[PDB]
């Protein structure tokens, strides 16, 4: 009942963003290294040019200290990044010493403005406090207070990603008060059919409204949403939030449209282990098809499956592909966060976390992230389908 499946298949996969311990590490032009990068998130642009963003993670793979929002475009707007070659060398949105600016949740307006919202955080706060940073200082926990809450921060490029506005702070506009801890994606934002923008983040929505590129924001609440969403428009052009649950399980699911969502539920045919997934519209005439991908798992971030929805309202994703069947070598294990995108020569893309693991589960174990390319074909000619 496809006829993708038919075609071709097609997957190729490389390191993007190459940590420490790797042969030729990513670093910035001004020799800023970095020991991990986390966080993916990636859109192509009205001119066809990939824009891969992720946090640029010091000294060690910790969610605290010094934490920078890097970049990688294509080289062209044309090459659909199928190569290392065709990917030009690690840049920088916004850095600083000082600050920890993370949460890459990218979104393309129409006239070509790339918005990037991003998350901000005082250097020597964490989330639980306490934490020990590299120079012996301990961290101070997250709090309701300016200097100690998380920020909620907007830059944008009018260039196809080749240069940055400096981020401005739209946190006492569109992060409610008294908010200590927030986040905002991460992965993508979305445009919809009828031409407002929805970013997904912590307990609401952002909206976009007005001219492409000079937008007005509003905030939609939602009931019992996650900190870490998505959000997609399903075929049948209503809206769907596709959240990280708050316990190991399942994905937690809410429907809805600009004037509001019912419920949040767990949606038993896509276990999560707690982690963020990322989701994409694909295609709008027969067959319509929505993309899911996450650790299909609940207990581990190493089961990576890309699925496919048939369904009007994105009700049930088939089995899908597993990404181990297309395995990287060389960029240790391979799992964690993703993010989507269709390419120009009818592909899609992804950005997918991995582990080396020299540390098991502590500060020094290097994370780089994977570039993948594959297409529908490959994912429906899988064998657990
Ligand atoms: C520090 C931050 O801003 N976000 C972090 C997020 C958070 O701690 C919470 O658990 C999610 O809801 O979790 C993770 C994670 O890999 O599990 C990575 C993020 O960097
Ligand atoms: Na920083």
């Amino acid at each position: 009942n496809d006829p993708a499946k038919s075609a071709a298949p097609y997957h190729d996969e490389f390191p993007l963003f190459r940590s420490a311990n790797m042969a030729s590490p990513d670093k910035l032009s001004t020799g800023i290294g970095f020991h991990s990068f986390r966080i993916p998130a990636v859109v192509r642009t009205t001119t066809g040019r990939i824009l891969a963003f992720a946090e640029g993670r010091r000294h060690t793979n910790q969610d605290f200290g010094d934490i920078n929002l890097v970049y990688k475009r294509t080289k062209t707007t044309a090459n659909n990044g199928a190569s290392p070659s065709d990917w030009e060398p690690l840049r920088e949105v916004v850095g600083s010493g000082a600050g920890t600016w993370g949460n890459p949740t990218p979104v393309v307006d129409d006239d070509n403005t790339i918005y990037l919202f991003l998350s901000w955080n005082g250097a020597t706060y964490s989330q639980n406090g306490k934490d020990v940073l590299p120079d012996g200082t301990v961290t101070k926990k997250i709090d309701s207070t300016w200097e100690g809450r998380l920020h909620l921060y907007l830059t944008e490029s009018r260039d196809d990603g080749n240069t940055w506005s400096k981020p401005v702070d739209l946190t006492k506009e569109l992060t409610p008060d008294g908010w200590a801890w927030d986040a905002v994606g991460p992965g993508n934002g979305i445009r919809l059919t009828t031409g407002e923008l929805v970013i997904p983040a912590m307990g609401r929505n952002i909206i976009g409204r007005g001219a492409p590129g000079n937008r007005t924001w509003s905030v939609q609440r939602l009931s019992g949403a996650g900190a870490e969403g998505t959000i997609v428009q399903t075929p049948d052009g209503k809206l769907y939030r596709n959240d990280r649950p708050s316990q190991k399980g399942y994905r937690m699911v809410a429907r809805g449209t600009l004037e509001g969502f019912g419920a949040f539920a767990p949606d038993a045919g896509l276990p999560d282990p707690a982690c963020q997934g990322s989701v994409l519209r694909y295609n709008s005439d027969a067959p319509a098809r929505t993309i899911f991908l996450n650790s299909a798992s609940g207990t581990s971030r190493r089961a990576m499956r890309v699925r496919i929805s048939y369904d009007a309202d994105a009700k049930k994703f088939n089995y899908g592909r597993k990404l181990e069947d297309a395995k990287v070598s060389g960029a240790g294990h391979e799992g964690g966060y993703s993010s989507m995108t269709k390419t120009g020569d009818y592909k899609i893309g992804a950005l997918v976390e991995s582990d080396f693991f020299n540390d098991g589960t502590g500060k020094n174990s290097y994370r780089a992230i994977i570039w993948r390319r594959f297409n529908l074909s490959w994912i429906l000619n899988g064998p657990n389908n």
